[PDB]
């Protein structure tokens, strides 16, 4: 019918051809756990070991949302600067938004390396703190129990924020985001769950979190540079150096 439902249908569409592990998977694999054997080899590993492996998978997570980003309409129309601008401060974010998918708030486990463990099978990287408060974001991510649409259309507004420091065509960057925040309002109403609205993370804690895993990244990165498969030059440059 309208602009707006076609939206929805490309967001999700955009969404499904993106979201890089599916979602009947992750439930199908709940049950599926790390042995107390494998914890510990997982704790035993190196650091540098440990923070190449996650190094990988995250790269190879923002790789996605990138191409996630390309496929929202009107995104490929903005200028690169922008484009970039977007990529550079949502991007991280989006990837600590989907971890919830891959999060089992019985056990408080997160899907890696193809089992569920929890936040101690990352001992040697030492960063308990942080990654306690990313499995913490995460825990209160589950309890919305966020569907696949839900989750798609709010990553999208993620990404798509007119007030990003830095952009050179605001107002195209506002057009977007309001068909954008329509889209996501009318399936909300739609599917009565209107109520998530007011149990949404507050952006600060999102923007805060996210900045201390990039710089925790950007410390590591310092130290042990990794080598990625790298896909999109502008945005490479901006995050490596
Ligand atoms: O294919 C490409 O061209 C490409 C380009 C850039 C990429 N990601 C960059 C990262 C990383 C990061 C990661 Cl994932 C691993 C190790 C070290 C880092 C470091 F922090 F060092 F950058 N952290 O945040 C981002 C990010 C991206 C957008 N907003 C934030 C990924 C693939
Ligand atoms: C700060 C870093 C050195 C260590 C970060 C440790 C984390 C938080 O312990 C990372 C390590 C690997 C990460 C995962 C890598 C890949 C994915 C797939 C993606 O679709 C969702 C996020 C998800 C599931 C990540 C969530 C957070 C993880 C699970």
């Amino acid at each position: 019918l309208t602009e707006i439902e076609h939206l929805v249908q490309s967001v999700c569409k955009s969404y499904r051809e993106t979201c890089q592990l599916r979602l009947e998977d992750l439930l199908r694999q709940r049950s599926n756990i790390f042995s107390r054997e494998e914890v510990t080899g997982y704790q035993r590993k190196s650091m540098w070991e440990m923070w190449e492996r996650c190094a990988h998978h995250l790269t190879e997570a923002i790789q996605y949302v990138v191409e996630f980003a390309k496929r929202l309409s009107g995104f490929m129309e903005l200028c690169q600067n922008d484009q970039i601008v977007l990529l550079k401060a949502g991007a991280m974010e989006v990837v600590l938004v989907r971890m919830c998918r891959a999060y089992n708030a019985d056990n408080r486990t997160v899907f890696f390396e193809g089992k569920y463990g929890g936040m101690e099978l990352f001992r040697a990287l030492g960063c308990s703190e942080l990654i306690s408060s990313i499995f913490d974001f995460s825990h209160s991510l589950s309890a919305l129990h966020f569907s696949e649409d839900e989750i798609a259309l709010y990553t999208a507004l993620v990404l798509i924020n007119a007030h990003r420091p830095g952009l050179q065509e605001k107002r195209k960057v506002e057009q977007l985001q309001y068909n954008l925040e329509l889209a996501f309002h009318h399936h909300l109403h739609k599917t009565h769950r209107q109520s998530i609205l007011a149990k949404l993370p507050p952006k600060g804690k999102l923007r805060s979190l996210c900045s201390q895993h990039v710089e925790r990244l950007q410390i590591f990165q310092h130290l042990h540079p990794i080598v990625v498969q790298a896909a999109f030059p502008p945005l490479y440059k901006e995050l490596f150096s």
